[PDB]
C-alpha cells in the first residue's frame, strides 16, 4: 500500500494558508513512487547538500584519490570567515591539520561550513560536486555555489537548489547501500544520525528514540522571510525498513517555529501511515 488517500489529505491540511512553498518527498517501504508536493519548484538545499558533498568525499575515498586519515591544512585567518563552524571552536592554535574524516563529521554532523569548503576545495569545487550529482542519475539538481559564495551573496542560494524527486532520489542511493564501500557507507549513517541538528524538524514529532538519519539546512532571514528551512533524511521503521521523508520549506513568512512544525507534521504522517502496516 503506497501513498494513498488520506496520506496525501494530511499533507494537504499541513500546508495549505501557510505562507510558505512547501517541497514534500515520502518515500515508504513498500512504495514503487515517491510521494511529492510542490514537484516543479527548485528549493534552495543550503546545509542539506553536505549530504551530496559527503557522498562525493567519500566516493572519491573509495577510489583512493582522498584517505580519511588524510591530513588538511586548516588556517584559522585563511578560511571563510564570520561563520558556523563548530571545528574553528573545538580547535584552539593559529594553523592545525585535520584529517578528512573530521573534515566530513563537522559538514555531515555538525553543519560546519569551513569543514564544508574545505572538502570542496579538495574534490573540486561544487563543479566536481555537481557532476557528481548527475553521475547518480539525478537529473533535476544543481550545484554551482560553496559556503563561501553563499555567505558573500544571498541571492546565490537559489541556484544550489534540488526538485523534491531529486531529493527523494539522492535519499534512497545514500539509504541503499550501493554508492559506498562498506567502511564509507557506515561512516556516513553514523555522522548522520548522530547530529543533533534541526531536532525539532524530521524528528520533532517521533517517539523518542526514533533512529532518523538526517541533513538540515537553514538560511538566514531577510525582511521578515526565511528562503529555506529544510530536512531530509531516514527514519529507521520499528520493523528496521527504511522511510525516507524530505521536507522544504521554501520563502516562508511564518515563524520559525511554525517552518519546524511543518517539518515534523509531514514526517509525523508519513511515520504513522507506515506504523499501522505493523505491530
Ligand atoms: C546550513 O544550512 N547552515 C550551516 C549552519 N547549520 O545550520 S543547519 O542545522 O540548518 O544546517 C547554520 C546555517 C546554515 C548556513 N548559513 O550556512
Amino acid at each position: 500500500s503506497a501513498q494513498s488517500p488520506l496520506l496525501k489529505e494530511q499533507i494537504e491540511t499541513i500546508v495549505t494558508g501557510k505562507k510558505a512553498t512547501v517541497g514534500v518527498a515520502v518515500w515508504g517501504p513498500d512504495d514503487l513512487e515517491p510521494l511529492l508536493l510542490n514537484p516543479f519548484e527548485k528549493f534552495p538545499m543550503q546545509s542539506v547538500f553536505k549530504l551530496h558533498l559527503a557522498m562525493l568525499v567519500l566516493h572519491q575515498v573509495d577510489q583512493g584519490k582522498l584517505d580519511l586519515n588524510q591530513s588538511v591544512t586548516v588556517n584559522r585567518a585563511a578560511v571563510l570567515q564570520n561563520t558556523w563552524s563548530p571545528m574553528m571552536k573545538d580547535h584552539q592554535g593559529d594553523e592545525f591539520t585535520v584529517a578528512v574524516q573530521q573534515l566530513l563529521q563537522y559538514s555531515v554532523s555538525h553543519s560546519d561550513n569551513v569543514a564544508c569548503d574545505l572538502l570542496f576545495e579538495l574534490v573540486g569545487g561544487p563543479q566536481a560536486l555537481h557532476a557528481y550529482i548527475q553521475s547518480l542519475g539525478v537529473k533535476e539538481a544543481a550545484v554551482v555555489a560553496n559556503e563561501a559564495q553563499m555567505h558573500a551573496d544571498d541571492q546565490v542560494q537559489y541556484q544550489n537548489w534540488t526538485s523534491m524527486k531529486a531529493a527523494a532520489q539522492v535519499l534512497q542511493k545514500f539509504e541503499q547501500k550501493k554508492q559506498l564501500s562498506e567502511t564509507s557507507q557506515a561512516l556516513l549513517w553514523k555522522w548522520m544520525v548522530e547530529t543533533t541538528t534541526g531536532p525539532q524538524r524530521l524528528k520533532g514529532l517521533l517517539p523518542a528514540g526514533t533512529i532518523v538519519a538526517h541533513k538540515t539546512g537553514t538560511s538566514g532571514v531577510r525582511a521578515g522571510k526565511t528562503a529555506a528551512t529544510n530536512d531530509a533524511g531516514v527514519i529507521m521503521l520499528p520493523d528496521g525498513r527504511p522511510l525516507l521523508v524530505a521536507v522544504f520549506v521554501k520563502d516562508s513568512a511564518e515563524s520559525e517555529r511554525t517552518n519546524e512544525a511543518i517539518i515534523a507534521q509531514v514526517a509525523q504522517a508519513a511515520y504513522q501511515f507506515e506504523l499501522k502496516k505493523l505491530s
